[PDB]
């Protein structure tokens, strides 16, 4: 398990987390809860872009 | 489920995620990768603060 | 490779899931004694969550 | 899942929680953390006594 | 890492889950002889639970 | 989507894993009294395994 | 921390779950050839279960006592 | 939510894991007769894998194309 | 764990992945997404064939 | 309760773990033919990852905007 492997693991986890945030926002009729989850999902998408950048830098094949 | 239970689940997951980020920062010998994981850990702790706030708002018994 | 803060986070995550279970089981019971047993368990677990959040804040500057 | 089944599940989870609290108390070097976990283990053991009693009453 | 008390707790937790499974299977069974089989197994496992609690209280003052 | 035979097989499989656990925990030792407790649990579980195999045999004509 | 008898018990437990899966898949199929494929697999796994029980009995005298 | 081909793929995947377990147990075993029991089980599970690959190729023309 | 066992693990994972891709193709709304998943399934079937060949040659 | 973008995210996450497995199995192998086999599988999976990230960007404007 090297650095690129840990980056891939973090990216995979972030993608699943976004899925969870979107599903939980959809399940709520509370506007404040939906806003909470939409903000979290946006911050997680930022993290995804950052991880993909690090992966492309560190992985030649990617 | 209901909203409070899903918030509790989100908080539990975020706490495990911080553990992972900090562990990966420790495991790396590349300083850039270490810094990446430390930055991720800091922002996830902010997410934890937000979630605890939501829980306190929505759970009278917790606040 | 875990430190004290990682173990506190794990305990807190487990407690949040435990509260979910207690409140669900309190709801699913129609026996007042059992519903009440589970409600008392959930209140005590919420107390544990507050204590663990305090520990986390006291040992983690990023939090 | 009836009431007695849910109590058995809670009791089993409480027993694993005690094991985890005691292991984490053993593993910590900060004394305050270490006592935090010991306090949690004592409280959970009291929970176990209550659950055993409830199980005896209903079963 | 584990000591005798921790192993006894694990055994007790497992026995409790086992009783739940035996009782659920008795409820779901069609053949009344199979139902009787699962009911008997549940009763014997409950006796084991009593014994495990006794051990745990002999070896743990708290 | 489980029938009676499938539940018997699940119970038998669980009992076999339980015996493994009792034997490993007896080996872990530390206290003779704890070892004897785990050994007694293992012996009674073996009784259950035999009865479950016989059940399976009457109910499963392909197994018998 | 496994000895030979524990590995035998583990194989037997896995085989029993596998038979459950084969019988369930045979029931869930509408193609008769696929149904028959799963039923044949189930019968062969049951033969393996018999062999595993014989091995367990030969290695575990306390278990053999109940047969 | 599963068709027959997906159930065949699941059975094949499980058989492959089962072979791994049997070969590992054969390597770990001390009694030569237990070692041989596990080797016997591994050889017969490999035969099942061959049979299931043939079934999958018969049911999945896209898979058969690559053989 | 030896080379043949790792090949078996890869093959078992690839078979589960094909199941997932076909399910997602059935479930998808957008035609391009359906086609994306079906194309992934086809490529994975090629990977399955390669792994079976390797396994037959080495075992 | 899954939409197309969620299924894309799930496939991408699975491919990333698959690449990890292929690379670790290449490292753990002593037979050069097996090692090259696993490296080849990893390269092809990485191409799959590029395709999926492109699909994700097209389906998720919030992700496209980074
Ligand atoms: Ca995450
Ligand atoms: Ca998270
Ligand atoms: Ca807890
Ligand atoms: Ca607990
Ligand atoms: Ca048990
Ligand atoms: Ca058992
Ligand atoms: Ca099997
Ligand atoms: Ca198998
Ligand atoms: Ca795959
Ligand atoms: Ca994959
Ligand atoms: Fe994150
Ligand atoms: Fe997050
Ligand atoms: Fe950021
Ligand atoms: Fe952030
Ligand atoms: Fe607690
Ligand atoms: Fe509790
Ligand atoms: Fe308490
Ligand atoms: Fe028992
Ligand atoms: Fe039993
Ligand atoms: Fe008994
Ligand atoms: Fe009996
Ligand atoms: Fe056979
Ligand atoms: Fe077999
Ligand atoms: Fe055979
Ligand atoms: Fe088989
Ligand atoms: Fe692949
Ligand atoms: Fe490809
Ligand atoms: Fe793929
Ligand atoms: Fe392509």
């Amino acid at each position: 398990l090297d650095d690129v492997a840990r980056i891939r693991l973090v990216l995979a986890r972030e993608l699943e987390t976004i899925n969870e945030y979107e599903a939980y926002a959809r399940a709520s009729s509370n506007p404040e809860v939906r806003a909470f989850f939409q903000h979290l999902a946006a911050e997680e998408k930022e993290h995804v872009s950052e991880a993909v950048h690090m992966l492309r830098m560190l992985d030649s094949g990617q």
